[PDB]
DNA sequence: AGTGTGAG
DNA sequence: TCTCACACT
């Protein structure tokens, strides 16, 4: 049987990233219930990032800041920079590149979102083991590490138990077996302590991190002791960890597919999947998903961490909901121009920084009365980083979905507009 | 090429 | 009352 202990993978995840980005810049928000918001007027603005101090009051993402203040009257607020009538995120993107560059010193990273990356440390863990000759690993090398499932067997303060668990782990490590997977997880955990130290001292940002054998475990582990902590999930921890883990908490099972794992099969927790055969799971979810599910519930995944530190697409979008929808040709032309303009800005910066040019532009629009995020999506060529050409071209390739017989109106009204650069080529 | 899913 | 990765057809 193949064990899934072949690689060492980590998932680093910035803590309340936007909140942190504003908190480094405005010291007045430090160590304070605090949230980041976009578009100030409707209900104070929508909250997309919450200080941990603020979360103790109930404040969550996707809350109207006015409601947020009903839970947390001293909630402090930063607002996302607006430009061209639109939210602009350049500060967090640039903040992100700060972090990704420091991470890259240690291994190749797969940028996963603006604020989290997977790491393959399999080989860096190798090298460290040789240089370790054979000497053990003192717990002083893992000041923020938690070992999931420990302590076991025969202190009530949160970090007090963290030390006893970390002691049990080390106390049973076969330091001499260079091929021992648990040993390599330990060595990985040591590296990311360093990696995390370097991020904090060189940017001021704190994050969390999971260390395990694939990306799904690393991601689930990283959540286990947020914030400013890092968790090691061993192959051995999985049966217990998964015995009560709701299926929806495993990455890619949060949506409809995980919903049908529950009702079809009639279970609640990841561990309950081991009683099914692969052919059984393939019967229900296709041959890729059953294969993926039969392994995953035993803690096995092979989705590699790809070498990809830059986004694969540069994209701009704005919604125009309610009666703010767009019912005029000139109105439609003006927001495309705005969007194309930010696009042109960001594109030019890309071409200079990463020696690459986008060759294909995707324009997409939603109409009031539809209910899927995209009503429509059609592509067109992108030959010049020129805001006027692109906005012109984007029109042409959507003009004909104006149902209204009169020229200067747009029926039905547009409630979403989207420009996106893609199909990159080295430059 | 064009849609839907999942996620931050 | 945004963003961007990916699988499928
Ligand atoms: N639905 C979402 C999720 C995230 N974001 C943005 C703002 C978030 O600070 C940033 C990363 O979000 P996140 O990783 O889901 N959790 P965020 O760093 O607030 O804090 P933690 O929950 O990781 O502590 O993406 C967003 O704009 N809309
Ligand atoms: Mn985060």
């Amino acid at each position: 049987m193949a064990t899934g202990q072949d690689r060492v993978v980590a998932l680093v995840d910035m803590d309340c990233f936007f909140v942190q980005v504003e908190q480094r810049q405005n010291p007045h928000l430090r160590n304070k219930p605090c949230a980041v918001v976009q578009y100030k007027s409707w209900k104070g603005g929508g909250i997309i990032a919450v200080s941990y101090e603020a979360r103790a009051f109930g404040v969550t993402r996707s809350m109207w800041a006015d409601d947020a203040k009903k839970l947390c009257p001293d909630l402090l607020l930063a607002q996302v920079r607006e430009s061209r009538g639109k939210a602009n995120l350049t500060k967090y993107r640039e903040a992100s590149v700060e972090v990704m560059e420091i991470m890259s010193r240690f291994a190749v990273i797969e940028r996963a979102s603006i604020d989290e990356a997977y790491v393959d440390l399999t080989s860096a863990v190798q090298e460290r083991l040789q240089k370790l000759q054979g000497q053990p690993i003192s717990a002083d090398l893992l000041p923020s590490t938690y070992i999931e499932g420990l302590p076991q067997g025969p202190t009530v303060q949160k970090e007090g138990m963290r030390k006893q668990g970390l002691f049990q782990w080390l106390d049973s490590l076969q330091i001499d077996n260079l091929t021992s997977p648990d040993l390599q997880l330990t060595v990985g955990a040591v590296i990311v302590e360093e990696m995390r130290a370097a991020i904090e001292r060189e940017t001021g940002f704190q994050c969390s991190a999971g260390i395990s054998h694939n990306k799904v475990l690393a991601k689930l582990a990283c959540g286990l002791n947020k914030p400013n902590r890092q968790t090691l999930v061993s192959h051995g921890s999985v049966p217990q960890l998964f015995s009560q883990m709701p299926i929806r908490k495993i990455r890619s099972l949060g949506g409809k597919l995980g919903a049908s794992v529950i009702e079809i099969l009639g279970i609640e927790y990841m561990g309950e999947l081991t009683q099914f055969t692969e052919s059984q799971l393939q019967s229900h979810f296709g041959e890729k998903n059953g294969s993926w599910l039969y392994a995953m519930c035993r803690g096995i995944e092979h989705d590699p961490v790809k070498p990809r530190q830059l986004p694969k697409t540069i994209g701009c979008s704005k919604n125009f909901p309610g009666k703010t929808a767009l019912a005029t040709r000139e109105q439609v032309q003006w927001w495309l121009l705005q969007l194309a303009q930010e696009l042109e800005e960001r594109l030019t910066k890309d071409r200079n920084d990463n020696d690459r040019v986008a060759t294909q532009l995707v324009v997409s629009i939603r109409v009031q009365g539809d209910k899927r995020l995209s009503s429509l999506r059609r592509c067109c060529a992108l030959t010049r980083y020129d805001a006027h050409k692109m906005s012109h071209d984007a029109f042409t390739v959507i003009k004909n979905c104006n149902t209204s017989g009169i020229q200067t109106e747009w029926s039905p009204p547009l409630t979403m507009l989207f420009l996106c650069a893609t199909k990159f080529s080295a430059s």
